[PDB]
RNA sequence: GGCGGC
DNA sequence: GCCGCCAACATA
């Protein structure tokens, strides 16, 4: 039911913090290293986009890095097929947990994946808070979470904010569900 | 990105 | 240099 020129609104309503920067990041760079494509592709798939949409959402991205449309289906094709199960053992990869996100593959310079909340140090992390707009007190109340290490709670929080709700009304724990989660109140 | 093949 | 095959796992 999703559409493909409806992401880039998507990534800032809906998207949670990990998605939306991973989002944000193809867009400038029109391209993204491994560990940032695995989560948000997955993540994309879980969504709504079918084989169809992704490998033309990432062709199309690609192609803008000004490399060779052709060393794309070389490369990148075979593998987004791969996630959709349409390759070899053929597994419908679920898209990645909250917990998998923070505990594993820590990401490092050029990499964008990862969990905000646990890889993006308290001084950065605050920027982008005041990038998206959210209220000095929340942006407060979140570091705070964070600095006790409850990030999937501070992004609960973060949640709550940026959809006008006092409780988010469930335990946050997959990217996927925060996504569904607000297109419930906002669909 | 890793592993694997030439 | 060409290429294949993997990983995940919430979830009402
Ligand atoms: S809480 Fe889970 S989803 Fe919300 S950002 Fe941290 S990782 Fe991505
Ligand atoms: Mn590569």
């Amino acid at each position: 039911k999703i559409s493909l020129d409806q992401i880039d609104l998507l990534s800032t309503k809906s998207f949670p913090p990990c998605m939306r920067q991973l989002h944000k990041a193809l867009r400038e760079n029109h391209h993204l290293r491994h560990g940032g494509r695995m989560q948000y592709g997955l993540f994309l798939k879980g969504i709504g986009l079918t084989l169809e949409q992704a490998l033309q959402f990432w062709k199309q991205e690609f192609i803008k890095g000004k490399m060779d449309p052709d060393k794309f289906d070389k490369g990148y094709s075979y593998n987004i097929r791969h996630s959709f199960g349409k390759e070899g053992k053929r597994t419908d990869y679920t898209p990645f947990s909250c917990l998998k996100i923070i505990l594993s593959n820590p990401p490092s310079q050029g990499d964008y994946h990862g969990c905000p909340f646990r890889h993006s140090d308290p001084e950065l992390l605050k920027q982008k808070l005041q990038s998206y707009k959210i209220s000095p007190g929340g942006i407060s109340q979140i570091l705070d979470l964070v600095k006790g290490t409850h990030y999937q709670v501070a992004c609960q929080k973060y949640f709550e904010m940026i959809h006008n709700v006092d409780d988010c009304g469930f335990s946050l724990n997959h990217p996927n569900q925060f996504f569904c989660e607000s297109q419930r109140i906002l669909n």
